[PDB]
Order: C-alpha cells, then sequence, then structure tokens
C-alpha cells in the first residue's frame, strides 16, 4: 500500500543491526521492486514442480 521502508537514521553499526532485527518479518516481493504477484507466480511454479516430481514418483 502506501507504506514504504524507511532507512535508519543511526550512524553506528549497532543501530543498523537493531533496525534489521526490527524488520517487520512479513517480506513481500514488492520489497525488491517486483510486483506483488511474483510470489504467486513462484508458488505456482513450485506447485507444478511438486506435481511433476510426484508424477515421476509413479
Amino acid at each position: 500500500g502506501h507504506k514504504d521502508i524507511q532507512m535508519p537514521d543511526g550512524i553506528r553499526r549497532e543501530e543498523f543491526v537493531q533496525w534489521v532485527e526490527l524488520l517487520p518479518d512479513t517480506q513481500t516481493p514488492s520489497w525488491l521492486g517486483l510486483p506483488n504477484n511474483a510470489e504467486r507466480v513462484l508458488l505456482t511454479t513450485q506447485g507444478v514442480d511438486m506435481i511433476s516430481k510426484m508424477l515421476k514418483m509413479q
């Protein structure tokens, strides 16, 4: 949505590390700049891969 990642104001290493630890832990592909549906495409690809492997399994 309208939310965006804000860069830390700290000047030392420890502040940056503390910012990384505090990251929301809900990463979406839009963090990287990709569209949010890239994750859905990847999941679809992995599902088809699992289907292919289990088909090879019998």
